[PDB]
């Protein structure tokens, strides 16, 4: 019994984090085979964040104005070139710690752990969640950028986030391990701003089956709706839209614990609408958004407390 | 700027984790140097579960009937002996990859992170607090015994909790890594409950000294409190007493954000009589507890959002 936010044990990643320096700017590198990845940002001055061109300040970089440190021990950067917003730096040892490993690029929903980084060392470890706005819920200081998010599937580790910017509400933006950004942001500073979020509703779902499965069932109701009739509802409360590819990932908790996916909507109608009057979910006051229908499977008994 | 449950980076721990079988029960063990440590009850029958006499159950027991296996290798078992309710195997190789470890118990209110597993195998961590009542509230099923809980300094894991129950209400009973449980808890099946459980003030107003650097000064007010005052009010409220050293331990806090403790505990007074009134702290729509004093500074910038 219990849930928790849970993230993946982080041991595989630590063995990739370095330190990369370029001029006075130190930030974190990720190091695979013989490669460092590592945001371009780390190649620019204080003097030129408004509208830097990349291409241009590169191009005044050789190989040696790049510093890697893996703990004490320099690598010597013998290539470099820029993919998108990230930096890879060909380096003269192959990490020998480098698990077997993807990059991917996930979808608005999705959750991830994010093993944050200072100075090459890591410093904790959190889930997270790609906000349907591509902004993420952070935790991040003054050189933690290059810090990655990912999720493990037996021993493969799939990266799928590198932390470059904080945002005006103190949200976070960043890039896939190709460089390329979630969202509108960028590696520039403008009065780029997060847009306006709403709550995962296929995630809320997934945690009121996590309810159940450990015991509770306080918040269900005798009543049913259309998926049509639902998402009117889920609207009005800045939720997304319910598809029924999410109704069919819901299928197999709905299986484990007896309640077709369409009442769990009507639960989740009846709690917008009435709020939870004092009571909780999972130890929430909130309707929780940032688990997965998989991220339950994960954590929860395959046998429901009935 | 941000403010996540953050558990520490799990890696050395996760080259700690084995396996041990006794007859048809297996659950993990931790491997720190020639030693793994085991919940005893790996040595009991479900038949004599209710009070089992280990040392009569281990007696009857030979080194090889402990299986250990550390991955794919399996690890002979040269010695065993039990300490409390812990077993330490002696096996023929000590771990290469022990990191630097003490074992500490811990205080309640204190925080730790938990690397749950399973058949020896790290599956997920999250950080908990040791609560007044001794419970923790984890997130643990079948197989998960032997988990462990720590923290990290600098390079030295300080293991202070090993899993062996779950009591009624669905939180976790354990011990410190010498086999002394936590609380008035055991290893047998009894009624033994939870006693009723207390708020941790300290760490509340580390929390809300949190909200603070992270830039949030709306649930602040114009009022102070003798610290008599408050500990009237906490005690209506569930709250812990607050002593003259948890003052003393928010002081950096304190001084940082330039609010004095007992105007925190104005504020908080203020908070647990009026409520949050729909509004929330970082996040959450409830006074959060899990956070030390340290566990804030370990997290946020040490310059305050003004
Ligand atoms: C990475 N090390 C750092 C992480 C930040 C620091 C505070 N919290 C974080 O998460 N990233 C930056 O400081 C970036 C780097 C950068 C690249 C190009 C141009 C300008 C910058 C400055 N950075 C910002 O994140 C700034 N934000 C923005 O400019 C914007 F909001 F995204 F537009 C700022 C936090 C104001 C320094
Ligand atoms: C460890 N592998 C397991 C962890 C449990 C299983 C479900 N969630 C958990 O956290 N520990 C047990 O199953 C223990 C072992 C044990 C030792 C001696 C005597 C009886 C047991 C059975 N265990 C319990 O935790 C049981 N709880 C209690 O007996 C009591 F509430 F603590 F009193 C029970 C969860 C009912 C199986």
């Amino acid at each position: 019994s219990g849930f928790r936010k849970m993230a993946f044990p982080s041991g595989k990643v630590e063995g990739c984090m370095v330190q990369v320096t370029c001029g006075t700017t130190t930030l974190n590198g990720l190091w695979l085979d013989d490669v460092v990845y590592c945001p371009r940002h780390v190649i620019c001055t204080s003097e030129d964040m408004l509208n830097p061109n990349y291409e241009d300040l590169l191009i005044r970089k050789s190989n040696h104005n790049f510093l890697v440190q893996a703990g004490n021990v320099q690598l010597r950067v013998i290539g470099h070139s820029m993919q998108n917003c990230v930096l890879k730096l060909k380096v003269d040892t192959a990490n020998p710690k480098t698990p077997k490993y993807k990059f991917v690029r996930i979808q608005p929903g999705q959750t991830f752990s994010v093993l944050a980084c200072y100075n090459g060392s890591p410093s904790g470890v959190y889930q997270c969640a790609m906000r349907p706005n591509f902004t993420i819920k952070g935790s991040f200081l003054n050189g933690s950028c290059g810090s990655v998010g990912f999720n493990i599937d037996y021993d493969c580790v799939s990266f799928c986030y590198m932390h470059h910017m904080e945002l005006p509400t103190g949200v976070h933006a960043g890039t896939d391990l190709e460089g390329n950004f979630y969202g509108p942001f960028g590696d520039r500073q403008t009065a780029q701003a997060a847009g306006t979020d709403t709550t995962i509703t296929v995630n809320v779902l997934a945690w009121l089956y996590a309810a159940v499965i450990n015991g509770d069932r306080w918040f269900l109701n005798r009543f049913t709706t259309t998926l049509n009739d639902f998402n009117l509802v889920a609207m009005k409360y800045n939720y997304e839209p319910l598809t029924q590819d999410h109704v069919d990932i819901l299928g197999p908790l709905s299986a484990q614990t007896g309640i077709a996916v369409l009442d769990m909507c009507a639960s989740l109608k009846e709690l917008l609408q009435n709020g939870m009057n004092g009571r909780t979910i999972l130890g929430s006051a909130l309707l929780e958004d940032e688990f997965t229908p998989f991220d339950v499977v994960r954590q929860c008994s395959g046998v429901t407390f009935q």
